């Protein structure tokens, strides 16, 4: 309810990325509390785009390639596979709020270690420092329906509605980001 809660994507807005298919934050677990964008899912190597806040809060910075925004209902998001990170721990910040951008090369954006298949963010909701299903999440006028195993990209069961067009939005296309709702 608190408009500083209210979400709205996580890059700029007036921006378009394409999303794939929502899962849990590791990739194998469950609820769907993540999904991943990118631009155009390119090459490592390729150029990247900046990452911004979804909602206002406290950033903690985790790892060059890891931050967590907390909104003080108790709502937060994280983003990881970061670079150029330029926010500080305990900063304030707003929706919009340019957070860095996803990371380019391997190196950087495996920061933690583990696998990737090239540059994108994994976007992730959580409540009371716990991952929570995405299912029924809006950002901005878009409601976020959830599909029935990790990565799950069919239009028919993965989508995100936009209740002010009504139109519906597959993954690996782009989407509009027009920022908060009223
Ligand atoms: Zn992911």
């Amino acid at each position: 309810a608190p408009p500083s809660n209210l979400m709205q994507l996580p890059w700029r807005q007036g921006y378009s990325w394409q999303p794939n298919g929502a899962h849990s934050n590791t990739g194998s677990g469950y609820p769907y509390s993540s999904f991943d964008a990118s631009y155009d899912w390119p090459r490592w190597g390729s150029a990247t785009y900046s990452v911004v806040a979804a909602h206002a809060g406290t950033v903690r910075v985790l790892s060059r390639c890891q931050v967590r925004v907390t909104h003080p209902s108790g709502w937060a998001t994280n983003y990881y596979h970061m670079d150029q990170i330029q926010v500080s721990n305990g900063q304030q910040v707003s929706a919009d709020t340019k957070l860095g951008v996803y990371a380019g090369n391997i190196n950087t954006a495996l920061c933690e270690g583990g696998s990737s298949t090239g540059p994108h963010l994994h976007f992730s909701l959580l409540y009371n420092g716990a991952f929570v299903s995405l299912q029924g999440a809006s950002f901005g006028p878009y409601r976020i329906n959830v599909g029935t195993s990790n990565y799950d990209n069919d239009c028919r069961r993965y989508y995100f509605y936009n209740q002010s067009a009504g139109t519906t939005h597959c993954a690996f296309r782009p989407l509009y980001n027009p920022g908060l709702a009223l």
